[PDB]
């Protein structure tokens, strides 16, 4: 009846630039580039997110396909001498996976997990989410998510090439949270049936 | 002839506190306790070192013994309101080792490797040194070493309970190295004969 | 017959920037620009000193000449949001003087006095020195000085366009000293014949 | 009709301690004692003001009397190692005065000026106020005032031992000023008839 059902996850920083840090050792002032954008599902391959993942369940084919990416990190360093210098790196995508795919008569389930650190500052703990998602042949979905409290998170489902539907969003700046929340374990969780 | 020769290794931050890192938006300021001392052989069991290691070759017993230890890590956080909060942790010694001991006619060979990470940040990079030493029955040594460019490293020999003798010292505030030098590979090497 | 003889005084900050001061009221970090150099006699008119003075006694003309100058003060302010601002000002030279010139049979005496404020930091007490110098007709000098403990002080002589010769240097990081030494009385003193 | 008319002025810091400043050269966090009070005309002799002044015009003897005082300054310095150390001094009252008394049948005018340094810091900017007050025989007054934008300022009038009345107040924290407003010129001014 319904053929293709896609789940999209995005992790992004809304600001142009992260919170400024100063190292008295070097005299520098450093910040990393953001994604300069609000919430939206239309940001694929746009490089306006730190982590991006899409799983596509294909019932016609009896297949799960996954797509995983990380944005580019740019650090802006202002030297004592005043000069500014940018450096570029890209997080690994080794730990953005789609795992534990299990089939039954009327659907499939799997877990999506993402862990990506900042390639240019190693002292930083990685962002993490994991969702346990169950999809039925009818089209409706059933998700159990956890994620670090920072930065912003957005999840959408899109079925048979139609319009996108909001699964769940987390807005750190509405929530009181900060980059501290990236350490520890995954502070938040949610349940959602669409 | 000569019976006991000891090799001492010591890594230390000569300041009372590491140079401050500050988070501009919050005003928060972060520092790590140092060892507040200069170069000195007599620092054993004093907890004035990040890493501390002694290898004792005993020609009279045909034996090699070793001691290894880490200092305590203290994170001091100053809040915008001048409130101060401390945290304590102790790096594991699991990777301060004396390995590849080879006994032959002329004396003995072995390699001392130290690698200690920050018990308060799992993600920080570790300090590293490796020493390849060769000790002769007459009390000559031959040393080939590598180490990170930060913080301070000092190495000493002492024979038959005699005075200490400097093998090698490295002082990051002379070579202009930084806390960054704790990552990557070991960036200095040396060779010394006593 | 020795013709002309020179005394050069230089007060400079060896670092590129003085050490940060932070205000939890405004959230800001402030530093002033240093002179980014080591001790050297060849620094005239390079603007690489906070205060600089040359007294020249001419035995051919029987005259004393003096040059005096201050470098430029540059204040750098980092803001909570990582913006940086510079301001700029130049200390008055009115209080860098050469004084009480007395001539006798065998040479000349005089007094070099320096006092300079920070034009951007009124909170700054002046840097201060005074040299009492006695120059014999044959190119010998007898100097007696006082100075504040911070920053660095260098004094040289130069006879008849010859090489420069060190009279006295003060290095504040060697003698464990602080910008506090700027206030109060002149902390240090010396006498030298050369 | 009216015999005694008192004008009272108080300069105070509402909070227990001024906002901390940190110095990276020494690691010290340093804040000064405030007056830990809100606005109140009843604070004479209470040592809960930096500056206090009362002028009393006495229409019965035809005399103007004046009383001037500064508070105790106390700096708390927290050392990098935890230990705290207090110094105390007391600002001079040499520049809190009442001058330019001119009498006529109608009443009297005079000027009240206050300037007071921080007595541990010679070169710190004084707090300043200057009031031009006209006192009429019927008891009414007319005041043109100027003051620095920090810290807090309260002025009151009292006739024939009656209750106090507010002339004017300045709360630097409603108006978003800072300790910088201490410097340069008196940023605020006001005019009052009551
Ligand atoms: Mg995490
Ligand atoms: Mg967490
Ligand atoms: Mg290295
Ligand atoms: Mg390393
Ligand atoms: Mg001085
Ligand atoms: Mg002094
Ligand atoms: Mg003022
Ligand atoms: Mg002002």
């Amino acid at each position: 009846m319904t053929n293709i059902i896609k789940i999209r996850a995005s992790v992004f920083i809304p600001m142009s630039w992260t919170e400024a840090k100063m190292d008295m050792e070097t005299g520098q002032v450093i910040q990393f580039e953001g994604d300069s954008r609000e919430f939206t599902p239309h940001a694929v391959n746009t490089m306006r997110s730190r982590v991006e993942q899409e799983v596509v369940v294909d019932f016609y084919k009896q297949e799960v396909f996954s797509y995983a990416n990380t944005g580019i990190t740019t650090e802006k360093v202002i030297s004592p001498d005043g000069s500014v210098n940018k450096r570029t790196g890209k997080a690994s995508t080794e730990n953005i996976v789609c795992t534990d795919i299990v089939w039954n008569s009327g659907g499939v389930q799997f877990k999506m997990s993402a862990s990506a650190s900042n390639p240019l500052n190693v002292y930083a703990p990685p962002v993490d989410y994991v969702l346990n998602v169950c999809v039925k042949k009818d089209g409706s979905i059933d998700v159990q998510g956890e994620h670090d409290g920072f930065p912003c998170f957005e999840f959408y489902k899109q079925v048979d090439f139609g319009p996108f539907e909001k699964i769940y969003t987390h807005d750190f700046r509405e929530t009181g949270d900060t980059a501290a929340a990236l350490g520890g374990n995954m502070d938040y969780s949610f349940t959602k049936r669409l």
